[PDB]
């Protein structure tokens, strides 16, 4: 036991992170939930001593248990050991001296999912999203899961309703709660509700969480992506025949837009054999290749 594996979760909380509460003013709910909300603030004195800048404001209600607390923290934890990176919404501050609050990026343009929906009637394939911008997405998410791989993380919940948009176009990864650094056992194992459309079929029925699973949600991440924000297996529920159809290989057809490139790509991400499956260092490279050929 000479060597371990780094736990960025038993590091202590860098208080270079630390932020006065009373420099923060909140605005508009972003997102709301069991555990808490993250809301829209404006932050006095945070980048410049003298400026002001929007931020996202992540927190707990009162009542959580000390479990939420510690987990919060945990992420804190992650997203500090992970550092900066221009594909994932990156941590700003902390106020951990009342109740706990995380500091990130504000991203402008909000989730991608409802930035389909909104642009879908106007779409073209060659302000209109085009399939240009689609091609990009897929690359710089991809970039950004690359990214946590390399650091032995897994997001665990990677769909379009988790990657942000902000300005110039850039897609940022986004909500790590789930988040875990798997370094030491190569996988994870996990009663929350989950993203079952979004998981791979280890997931569902072993409760096993890989770097192969992320690149699953992957596939389903490209399909959203290219069928304008549509919602994965349309008009089938999450009920036993749903299951039943994905151990027996039912996968998803071709979305209108995606290039045959792209809906390959997806095939090997929603392969059932994990071993199979692309790493997102390989779909980087794929993707790239294709963005040089216009
Ligand atoms: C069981 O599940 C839970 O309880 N989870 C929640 C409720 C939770 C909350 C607190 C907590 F302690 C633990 C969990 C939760 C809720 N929401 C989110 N996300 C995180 C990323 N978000 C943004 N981040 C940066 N900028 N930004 C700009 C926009 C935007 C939107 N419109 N426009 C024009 C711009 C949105 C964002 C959106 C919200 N994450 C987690």
């Amino acid at each position: 036991n000479n060597y371990s594996y780094i736990d960025p979760t038993q590091l202590p909380y860098d208080h270079k992170w630390e932020f006065p509460r009373n420099r923060l003013s909140f605005g508009k709910t972003l997102g709301a939930g069991a555990f808490g909300k993250v809301v829209e603030a404006t932050a006095q004195g945070l980048i410049k001593s003298d400026a002001a800048m929007t931020v996202a404001v992540k927190m707990l209600k009162p009542s959580a248990h000390s479990t939420e607390r510690e987990a919060l923290m945990s992420e804190l934890k992650v997203l500090s050991y992970l550092g900066n990176h221009e594909n994932i919404v990156n941590l700003l501050g902390a106020c951990t001296h009342g109740p706990t609050l995380v500091i990130t990026e504000y991203c402008c343009y909000g989730d991608l999912l409802n930035f389909l929906r909104r642009k879908r009637d106007e779409f073209v394939p060659y302000d209109f999203l085009t399939l240009e911008h689609l091609l990009s997405f897929s690359y710089q998410v991809a970039k950004g899961m690359a990214f946590l791989a390399s650091k032995n993380c897994i997001h665990r919940d990677l769909a379009a309703r988790n990657i942000l948009l902000t300005h110039g176009n850039i897609t940022k990864i986004c909500d790590f709660g789930l988040a875990r650094d798997i370094k030491n056992d190569s996988n994870y194992v996990d009663n929350a509700r989950l993203p079952v459309k979004w998981m791979a079929p280890e997931s569902i029925f072993n409760s096993v969480y890989t770097f192969e699973s992320d690149v699953w949600s992957y596939g389903i991440f490209l399909w959203e992506l290219f069928s304008l924000g549509s919602s994965p297996y349309p008009g089938m529920p999450v009920d036993s025949k749903f299951y039943k159809m994905i151990k027996e290989g039912f996968r998803m057809s071709s979305p209108e837009y995606a290039p045959a490139e792209m809906y390959d790509i997806m095939k090997t991400c929603w392969d059932a054999d994990p071993d199979k499956r692309p790493t997102f260092k390989q779909i980087v490279q794929d993707i790239e290749k294709q963005i040089s050929e216009s």
